[PDB]
């Protein structure tokens, strides 16, 4: 099986440069989040993954979900939010490629702890 560490590198990181309005359409897909069905909404992170990690030595908060291995970043981070948009349905999964700068939520698990789940951002 994948990993949750490794599931959370496919599905978020993507560090180096921020995205173009194409960004989403081919990172939802090479990443394999539009298999089966669309995932309607997916954040990608362009920081490093050291600042990203980083992130599980943070400040602690709760999980959306009620879980409570979530952790605030510090600092904001240069992010690109991927919606899926009105005219997409599957198969025809179609993204809307936001960027923008906010503090992100990630859940961390496993030893050593590391990003698994992208909570939210702030």
């Amino acid at each position: 099986k994948e990993s949750a560490a490794a599931k959370f590198e496919r599905q978020h990181m993507d560090s180096g440069n921020s995205p173009s309005s194409n960004y989403c359409n081919l990172m939802m897909c090479c990443r394999k989040m539009t298999q089966g069905k669309c995932k309607p909404v997916n954040t990608f992170v362009h920081e490093s993954l050291a600042d990203v990690k980083a992130v599980c030595s943070q400040k602690k908060v709760t999980c959306k979900n009620g879980q409570t291995n979530c952790y605030q970043s510090k600092s904001t981070m240069r992010i690109t939010d991927c919606r899926e948009t009105g005219s997409s349905k599957y198969p025809n999964c179609a993204y809307k490629t936001t960027q923008v700068e906010k503090h992100i939520i990630v859940a961390c698990g496993g030893k050593p702890s590391v990003p698994v789940h992208f909570d939210a951002s702030v």
